[PDB]
């Protein structure tokens, strides 16, 4: 006895109202469960979101042997203003990139293994 | 130095690709951190997605007296397949409402605090 995914009812906007109140919790650090170290800053995000957004953390917290992890040291060559814009990207849908930034930004997402991400700033750079 | 979310690229795909992400490591039990018994039966989430789409789980995790909480008993007279039809919405976007279940599946939506569910139930009793 089923009910295919296909066949029910569609709330469209029911996957942007979970992503801003993620986002609400990471505000008020509720359930965070890692800090990311990137040079002098940290960042406190949920591993199930880093690993939803990112081949790197998802390769990382997959692994039994890295799953419980509550501190990731990142390179020490990523900049730390190109890994927020990111995070704030993974929770929010929305992506900063300025003339100003874009390399940075795309440095960094072929660290952290955001396919679409690194396009979309291939994308940028044709269009400037 | 800023620049407004509402100026950025927009990802008209992420949220539901993230929503999609979490549903396949609740699949494989990645991160999971509470189980929810429902009379007879049991379902691991995560709590973070739990608070996300409703108000009961809502208010219950962001208490700090029961935000470590591993295990919820909801209420003995929830059904279980009013419950796993809503757990499977939180997670996917979709509502599986039939005329056999509608009843079931309101008045567990009512208990969860979910609103707009509630208020589609409402729709689909008016359609029927
Ligand atoms: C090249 N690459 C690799 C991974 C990746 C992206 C963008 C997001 N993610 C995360 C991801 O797929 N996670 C995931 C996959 C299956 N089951 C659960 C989860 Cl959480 C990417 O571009
Ligand atoms: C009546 N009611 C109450 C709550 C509710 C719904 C639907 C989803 N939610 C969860 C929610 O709002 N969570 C939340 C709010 C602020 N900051 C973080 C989070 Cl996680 C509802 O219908």
């Amino acid at each position: 006895m089923a009910s295919p995914a296909d066949s029910q009812i569609q709330f469209t906007r029911h996957a942007s109202d979970v992503l801003l109140n993620l986002n609400r919790l990471r505000s008020r650090d509720i359930l965070t469960d890692v800090v990311i170290v990137v040079s002098r800053e940290q960042f406190r995000a949920h591993k199930t979101v880093l690993m939803a957004c990112s081949g790197l953390f998802y390769s990382i917290f997959t692994d039994q042997l890295k799953r419980n992890l509550s501190v990731i040291n990142l390179d020490p060559e990523i900049n730390p203003e190109g890994f927020n814009i990111l995070l704030d990207f993974m929770y929010t849908s929305r992506l900063n990139l300025r003339e100003g930034n874009i390399m940075a930004v795309m440095a960094t997402a072929m660290y952290l293994q955001m396919e679409h991400v690194v396009d979309t700033c291939r994308k940028f750079i044709k269009a400037s």
